[PDB]
């Protein structure tokens, strides 16, 4: 009798929302990159003492896919709302799109403000890439004070390449979700 609760992970197209909810839920990170236009994982965590039955909604992250993401916020539990380190426009974008969208349809629901691809954080390739257009890959007080704005529940970090704090993103998101107020 287990207890049922609805993750969402919403954030840029490529950001790296499906290789965290399958390795995650599978302990397989997909070697072709398939842009996601909906799915929907079954997966299983404790916390607390408590067993609980998750189901892992994977969306779109692409614009062109703004119309059907909708229908995946009903009754949601908790939302993950993620960017890569790589990319500075995909924090950017959390106020500019995710944020508003989330509260119209979720109002009240915790997020957790999830950087993904941490492994790239100190990439040789994507710091000098980044610099030529005066940024650097994001850090984490940026991260964090993003999260504090937005008033997340959480901030974590995470590689989904690497495993790094992929079980402990999946852990907060499940206890942010047990803790839920009406
Ligand atoms: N270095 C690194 N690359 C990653 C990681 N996670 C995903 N990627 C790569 O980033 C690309 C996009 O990953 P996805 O997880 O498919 O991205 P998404 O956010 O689901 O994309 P959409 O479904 O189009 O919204 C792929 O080439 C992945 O292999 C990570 O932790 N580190
Ligand atoms: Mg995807
Ligand atoms: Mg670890």
């Amino acid at each position: 009798a287990a207890i049922r609760k609805k993750l969402v992970v919403v954030g840029d197209g490529a950001c790296g929302k499906t290789c965290l909810l399958i390795v995650f839920s599978k302990d397989e990170f997909p070697e072709v990159y398939v842009p996601t236009v909906f799915e929907n994982y079954v997966a299983d965590i404790e916390v607390d003492g408590k067993q609980v039955e998750l189901a892992l909604w994977d969306t779109a992250g692409l614009e062109d896919y703004d119309r059907l993401r909708p229908l995946s916020y009903p009754d949601t539990d908790v939302i993950l709302m993620c960017f890569s380190v790589d990319s500075p426009d995909s924090l950017e974008n959390i106020p500019e799109k995710w944020v508003p969208e989330v509260k119209h349809f979720c109002p009240n629901v915790p997020i957790i403000l999830v950087a993904n691809k941490k492994d790239l954080r100190s990439d040789e390739h994507v710091r000098t890439e980044l610099a030529r257009m005066k940024q650097e890959p994001v850090r984490t007080d940026d991260g964090r004070a993003m999260a504090v704005r937005i008033q997340a529940y959480d901030y974590l970090e995470c590689s989904a390449k690497t495993k790094e704090g992929v079980r402990e993103v999946f852990e907060t998101a499940t206890r942010a979700a047990l803790q839920k107020r009406y």
